[PDB]
């Protein structure tokens, strides 16, 4: 059995007070990424290292800096260690991870002509991640410095610098670091400045395994690292980094959904899609959404005919806000939004922007048409979860650049997202389609989506891991 | 000796009235790439096709239809053939080229997250711009028609599509695609609309041989195959591509300048710049040519502390400010340069807006550092020039990103374009620099610019497509 230590930004924890006793509670949320690791078969036992991000996670810390074990189902535990950093650190690296500037690096944002101009902003934005990051990987050995063999699993892009510092302290460990975002064109990706382009790629390849959600990104990941590394040498096929000693493999490990996770519309929705077929665009307050886009998309295929019934909600779930491309990406949403009423007619499109993962299944489950039309997105989970919960046999518009293309593309009605033209003709063909068409279709749909479920993406870090560690090994 | 037959967008012709007698005149501005094609070892006879821009081009292509024999040095003559293409087609194609699309297209200015979003304008674009490749492809054809082995050298990217159509008529014959833009990565090739993105490859790859000034712009292209043509074959090694029973030749041939190109400042300068070092940033109005972040850079740098006698010119040669990236990128300059004055004193900084061939390359000889920082450029021949003409020492700062650079960025202060700290500290670096340091690197830098001619561009098109052309007819 193996002893697992994993590393993320954040381990779900539910604070709450017990409705009988008052006393404070503090339980893991299922599905936590830990608590499936926890289930599978040659797991011992399992720590799980993450920051503190709330007056509860940082008292939970302060009470416990060693962690707390903490229970599951199946009288089955996890130690969980929350990491207090300097906050003003924690603070900037934050604001390093969001769309002012790595979200723009890994989510293709920038137009090149009139942005990035990098500043000194950059270079302390730098420095905060190197001290973050060393926070981690002292927690991660520290949780982990009695264990004779520990396998370390490190996830979220916050932490891509921290395999480097774990291989400093333990040579022979299993490392696996998972991004969960696309990798952007080697041309692109050295937009960055020189200590960040090359120092985020030092701090990844010690790593025994780097897995992304898309061969694509793998493929950039191996582009960057020939570009930016002469001392590095890939191998295209076999999916290798030889750099310094290290041998990395790359692998990709799709995830779809998770079975668990996947009740009422939001208020109006229900009264206001009656008699309508509804078309569904739902996503994060992020520009890779597109749902600007989509609109004017569903305006075009308007003008066509055929949509005299047919309304369109832009379903959004609100986050970093305080980002100014997230809070221009709402004003431009809700300015196409408004083009769309005044041109169509009052209440053909409306905006749903709110927090609760029920109302967005609900709106799955109505939708006539779901349009996943992301500019880019690492893998996109809503493309799988959608047509496995939707009963209206709707048809799915899903853009050719999310990681998800790879497993469904051939399933849905794949588009270029930046063409209105080719996303308008996409609607309306989808919308003109026959009821037993798209029967069939979904039902092929829901049957490429069904099996790629969270404990199987589990399941294939470890048999990846493992693999790649023995080859490391004998090596 | 070859027959040859150039096709490009323009033959440059100066049309005025003898000084002496009046009559009308029409002769080819030396220096044309047609003047030096016909003066090599090999090279029978040559012809020129090429688009009527001007009434004047308009006139002499309706007095001869089939081409005038133009007179050239030493007793050599050019067939000179102007193509009068319909006036919207051909408007509609000159704006299917610009910054509207595909030079955002090649040159990397589109966002993503808010552009470009692709209208029936595009789809109009892509008819027109076939119209205008079928009108080259029959006015050459019928050039030619009379020559048993007529060899192609097809230039500019408005001429993508001729190859492909020539090949259609003529399966035997050589022919050569130069491209003198960028290719960009291969997720960024695909933004553009599937039509576009495959049809303009389907129009390339025919060619014997397709040329590119630096390999970073073959491996894209081929990356950009390999991605949208499934049933193409590429080779990153030999640098081919195999598709539809074509075989496809990549080679990379730089160009640095033209010998002959090789005065007064202009006015007010030399009286501005007096008892000053001048820092010099010089190009097109395009928004490549990055000289809003240099103005930056410099007022970094210059905060730094060491500028108090430094100035600098920004020169910018005016091209296509009806297209709005071209004003804007006016506009962000003069912003900059206002914002510059304002902060380190009045008259720090100017521009020099204005067309003047001369003008610029005394602007190159009186500068003390030179900043070539595009975003990206295909090749960028300023920088080859500049150090060429300079006699004082003076360092250059050239941008990672240009052709250029593979073949002087050791020779310069190579840079990241997207990073003011980074230039700032070269522009520090290279106006700390002492006399005999600076001295030794410009020798250098000249010697490692100087074999890059004209010339030995042509030689090295005409060898490479000779040597391709030999390898496709034995297979
Ligand atoms: N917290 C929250 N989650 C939601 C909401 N709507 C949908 N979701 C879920 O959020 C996840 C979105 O994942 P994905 O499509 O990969 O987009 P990402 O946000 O870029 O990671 C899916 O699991 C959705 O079911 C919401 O309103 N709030
Ligand atoms: N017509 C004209 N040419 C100029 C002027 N200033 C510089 N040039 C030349 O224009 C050419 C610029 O080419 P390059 O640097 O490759 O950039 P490009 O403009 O993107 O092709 C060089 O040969 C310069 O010497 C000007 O004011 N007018």
């Amino acid at each position: 059995g193996s002893e697992i230590f994993l590393a993320s930004k954040r381990a779900a924890i539910t604070y709450d007070t017990d409705p009988a006793t008052g006393e404070p509670r503090a339980w893991l949320a299922p599905g936590g990424t830990g608590n499936v690791v926890a289930e599978q078969a040659g797991v011992l036992n399992i720590s799980w290292i993450a920051s503190a991000d709330s007056e509860d996670d940082r008292r939970a810390s302060a009470l416990n800096p060693d962690g707390v074990t903490m229970e599951l189902h199946s009288g089955r535990e996890i130690l969980v260690r929350l990491i207090r950093h300097d906050p003003a650190v924690f603070r900037n690296v934050q604001n390093f991870m969001t769309a002012n500037l790595m979200w723009a690096a890994n989510n293709y944002g920038w137009d090149r002509w009139t942005q990035p101009s990098f500043g000194s902003d950059a270079r302390e934005g730098w420095a905060d991640f190197g001290r973050f990051t060393r926070d981690f990987a002292d927690a991660i050995l520290k949780s982990s410095a009695q264990s004779a063999d520990p396998v370390y699993l490190v996830h979220d892009y916050q932490l891509v610098g921290v395999p480097a510092l774990l291989r400093e302290q333990r040579p022979d460990a299993p490392i696996l670091l998972f991004v969960a975002i696309p990798w952007p064109s080697a041309d692109y990706w050295r937009i960055l400045p020189k200590e960040i382009r090359t120092g985020i790629l030092h701090g990844m390849l010690p790593a025994t395994t780097i897995g992304f959600f898309a061969d694509r990104w793998c493929r950039n990941f191996l582009e960057s690292v020939a570009d930016l590394l002469p001392d590095a040498r890939i191998d295209r096929e076999a999916m290798t980094v030889e750099w310094r000693g290290h041998r990395t493999r790359l692998r990709t490990m799709p995830l779809g959904y998770s079975p668990l996770t996947l009740p009422q519309l939001p208020e109006g929705i229900e009264e206001w899609a009656d008699g309508h077929r509804l078309v569904v665009h739902s996503g994060r307050t992020d520009p890779i959404k597109n749902a600007e886009r989509a609109v004017r998309a569903f305006v075009l295929a308007a003008r066509g005919g055929g949509l005299e019934k047919t309304r369109m909600l832009v379903r959004m779930n609100p986050n970093r806000l305080y980002v100014p491309a997230n809070a221009d990406y709402v004003h431009r949403v809700e300015t196409a939004v408004a083009e769309a009423n005044a041109e169509l007619g009052s209440d053909t499109v409306r905006i749903d922007n709110d927090n609760d993962v029920n109302h967005t299944i609900a709106c799955f489950r109505r939708a006539d048409l779901l349009i996943f039309n992301s500019t880019v997105d690492g893998q996109n989970l809503s493309t799988f979860e959608a047509p496995l919960v939707n009963e209206r046999d709707a048809d799915v518009i899903l853009s050719e650049t999310c990681g998800a293309a790879e497993v469904l593309g051939e399933y849905c009605r794949s588009v270029n997202p930046f063409d209105l033209v080719e996303q308008a003709e996409a609607i309306s063909a989808a919308l003109a389609a026959g009821p037993r068409q798209r029967a069939e279709a979904a039902a092929r749909r829901r049957d490429a989506a069904r099996p790629w479920t969270l404990e199987a993406w589990v399941q294939a870090q470890l048999d990846g891991l493992a693999a790649d560690h023995a080859a490391r090994t004998a090596t």
